[PDB]
């Protein structure tokens, strides 16, 4: 065809092959971003007046910042509202509210976020004094 | 980006050959034995991920070769 | 399509094709340096004027350095902030600071690591004279 | 368009065309390349005079000369600066320089290679008389 | 682009895409002829006058002509240069050179492959009169 | 090339297209049809007259209605030719023909399906008093 | 007019002999990557098109051969 054709159809075709190329690699970098938690160390302590709080470390999986939505141990289910993104891998402390435990059980739990990843605890129970006054809470 | 935590490069940010490469993370506190991984953002949109394991050393080294300073 | 679509095609599926299998290569390197401890002998010794000391058998699992974070032993936790790198497998000593035992008792043990793996004791206790002079301390 | 510009453009088009082509060909060929080693029987020796040495048997992955970088067993890391080429299937022999070990433990490791891929051991140790004097050494 | 392209690079993908995947083809064929053996019975027999022999009932799991590479019997190896392919499942005898021991014991070992993998034993002994003379020897 | 000859490749090509891409949809829409039985309780029951009949629980997994091939329990096969599809989770009962038991013992068996698939019951005999009258009955 | 972006020319427009040539964008900002495409418009009615890529380089070059200054 003339050459008034190549050029029609090689623009098009560019067009097309730039959009097409560029569609991959952000769909290449949309999917490297999968994230999700993990646990590497989780006791539940308990004080002599029954408050308990478990002492759990976290630790994001990918790059990105992970939202919690509830945490479930021992069936008592708990919503988080507030705190709810972990900012980075540290010694996290997550308040339970009205779990009534006695030291030595074994409570198992998860930890559900918000695109539909989970982890599990298989977390112990153990004895302490006094409720930790620090930072890095995650459902207050 | 790396576990979490993101760290951005103005300065230095060039790889003008292959060869092994030194960056300084900020602020992230880990402990020996787990697990991360990561990416490396690119200026015009591929990327590179990371999974990368974490092992104990002793001293920062001294040379060049650094990507973020 | 004209090859100018090939070519820039091609370039792109072969970087993402070239990054995701480095990806796998390294996710592989990443995992098989998963490490732990082990151990093979423990025998708490009890000298005469009361010190107590752990002469236990290390040997390392997998290739790394594995960090010692606290040995727990007959309830009483000792916490380890010096020399808790274990270099290569050996016999090491610990001194455990106030366990009162008596010789014939059966204690049990936990050496907490800290990338989350642990390792029971079933360590008993002997009757010895002096503690050792030696390296291979691994809480001073 | 007239017979100069289809020409042109035709001279043009197939040397564009050969070119993608035996890209096409070339990234296949350098593909197909890609090796790595694999590890299927390893027993740790140990002499009565504490000399220690791997009896590993390697077989590579591929079509290549892959370059073996170090050797990592129980978190006791070995560099290889000579010999550190594997030309053939065989068996091989690497002196471990310091590890000291002791009969019926089992130990793990890996072996590093130049490009990033590796390969576990888990190797167990059995006790042996003396240090063969072969050929087939793998760091010298 | 022109036909004459489409021509080209459809003749070098065609063939590309049909190496491919026939080399999937050929690395699932070998991958399925995966092989080992398996033990289910075996007892250590005693003759009156120290002549000790197994008689073990082998069948090679996979579709392949397995290796056996050496016996290892209560500590005792016995390696195997001749007769040491295992043609079809059924009973097979093997002797045993020196091993000297009294009926009542229980002894354990291994079937170590020319590829890797393994087989235990659990293998107690009873008290036979005469060596059998017949066929399915393994190491002669 | 001319844009006839585009207009030709691009119709052919896009055809090419979407009979692949569909294709690729309606593998995954059959593959994801893939189904199979599980069961989560069975206890067979034994009247005093000597009639048995298992009282068993399933669940299909899937989205499909699975077909009961054969039962067979404690080495006793039964057959079955009508009633053979298990159309929503429920309690189920099954008739045994001739398996004479006692009250104590514990028996194992399969649910033998159409595609291949099985599911065992370690199931236990309970005592009962009559053979209960009711629909969802699995092979009469 | 390169990536949307027009750029008038009034001196030194002229195109003397074959040669390389050096023509100042004023204000496109781009990343290390992109692929730009572009047309040089003549004054009798032709024109030219470029889909030319973005490379890093250190310092504006300081020689003659400017077509749009």
């Amino acid at each position: 065809m003339t050459s008034l054709e190549i050029a029609i159809i090689v623009a098009i075709v560019l067009v097309i092959a730039i959009a097409v190329g560029w569609y991959l690699y952000t769909t290449f970098a949309a999917a490297g971003q999968q994230t999700g938690l993990t646990a590497t160390k989780a006791t539940i302590y308990v004080t002599k007046d029954g408050n308990v709080y478990l002492n759990v470390t976290l630790v994001p999986q990918g790059a990105a910042q992970v939202a919690i939505s509830s945490i479930e141990v021992a069936g008592v289910s708990i919503p988080c509202t507030s705190s709810n993104l972990v900012k980075a891998p540290g010694e996290y402390v997550i308040e339970l509210s009205s779990v009534s435990v006695s030291v030595g059980q074994v409570l198992t739990g998860r930890i559900v976020l918000a695109s539909g990843a989970i982890s599990p605890f298989t977390a112990t129970v153990v004895a302490a004094d006094h409720v930790p006054s620090t930072e890095n809470k995650l459902c207050s």
